[PDB]
């Protein structure tokens, strides 16, 4: 019984305990992760040889174990906003190509951003520029990655409201994990109690500030929630179609107005602190709000992220 060399652990490397090599039934190897910036998921990394002749762990799985990065670090722990520091989001991707826009990286391989932000650019397959590692939207130093597939949500009809305005960006290859690029973490299912109305969520991105012209340098804001009837009325009038305002949508702004996201922030990630867990989580996409940024009573709309995570695990497990 020799159960060969085994698989190479992404993110991760192998290492013989036995001996260089040692492939027999009982050899022991161990698996393991750069555990600064991943966490090794599954099992503890101990592999034994077993009598059928595969790689097998303390639980009995076959399979490798998984390296998944840390998320949700930030260096604190737009209209109105004030200047991003490096560190701050480590989360955000600029996305070039048509028009400028942006999203967050999940994982080490996935950026999550709004559908409207994507959609034309996906639908004449042309790969979609992403640039990260980078406060300044023109710097020519960046991490360089492109898009190998594009998900439009299927309930996401273009130009024709913003109801399931999410999609999902597999990337053709793993970004490094570093104190400058680290994903944004997904919302346990509690994280509600962070996002109830008056809780506070950040905003980030390069988009037009109060002086009406896109950012150079990423700037954000801190906004707080709005209760859902009062986002629903101020968006319940011309030139709006009816209903714009859906239950997958949370809004964020202030009654007075000056403290928004607006256009050119279109997919970055509305994010909150999980004060239990000390992590940033995405609790909103960057979707639609008036056509005049920052106008009183016109709270910007976010795609409500908690509602799309059985969406975004059914496309980031099966690809
Ligand atoms: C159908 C009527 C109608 C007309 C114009 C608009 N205007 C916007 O949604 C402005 N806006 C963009 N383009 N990205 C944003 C990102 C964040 C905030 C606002 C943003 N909405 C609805």
């Amino acid at each position: 019984v020799d159960c060969g060399p085994p698989d190479d652990l992404p993110s991760g490397r192998v290492e013989y305990i036995t001996g260089p090599g040692v492939t027999t039934y009982k050899a022991v190897i161990q698996y393991s992760c750069e555990e600064t910036f991943y966490t090794m998921k599954v099992n503890d990394g101990k592999y034994v040889c077993e009598a059928d002749g595969f790689w097998t762990s303390s639980k009995g799985e076959k399979s490798l174990p998984v390296c998944e990065p840390v998320c949700g670090l930030s260096a604190r722990t737009i209209y109105g906003g004030q200047k991003a520091k490096p560190g701050d989001f480590p989360w955000q991707v600029l996305i070039l190509g048509g028009t400028t826009a942006a999203g967050a990286l999940l994982y080490d391989n996935w950026v999550l951003t709004a559908a409207h932000a994507v959609y034309e650019q996906k639908h004449d397959a042309s790969a979609l520029d992403i640039r990260m590692g980078t406060l300044k939207r023109l710097s020519p130093h960046y991490t360089q990655a492109w898009s190998e597939a594009v998900f439009i949500h299927e309930g996401y009809t273009h130009d024709a409201g913003f109801d399931n305005d999410i999609a999902l960006i597999k990337l053709n290859n793993k970004v490094v994990i570093n104190s400058n690029i680290t994903p944004i973490c997904l919302p346990r299912k509690e994280a509600e109690s962070f996002m109830r109305t008056d809780d506070i969520g950040t905003a980030s991105g390069w988009g037009l500030t109060q002086r009406g012209f896109l950012a150079r340098n990423l700037m954000y804001v801190d906004i707080p929630i709005v209760d859902h009837q009062k986002c629903t009325a101020a968006y319940e009038k011309p030139p709006y179609p009816r209903g714009s305002v859906t239950a997958n949508m949370l809004c964020a702004g202030l009654e007075s107005g000056g403290k928004d996201s607006c256009r050119g922030d279109s997919g970055g990630a509305l994010v909150f602190l999980d004060s239990e867990t000390e992590r940033w989580f995405v609790g909103g996409i960057v979707s639609w709000g008036s056509m005049n940024c920052g106008e009183a009573g016109q709270y910007g709309v976010y795609t409500k992220v908690i509602n799309y995570i059985p969406w975004i695990e059914n496309i980031i497990s099966d690809f």
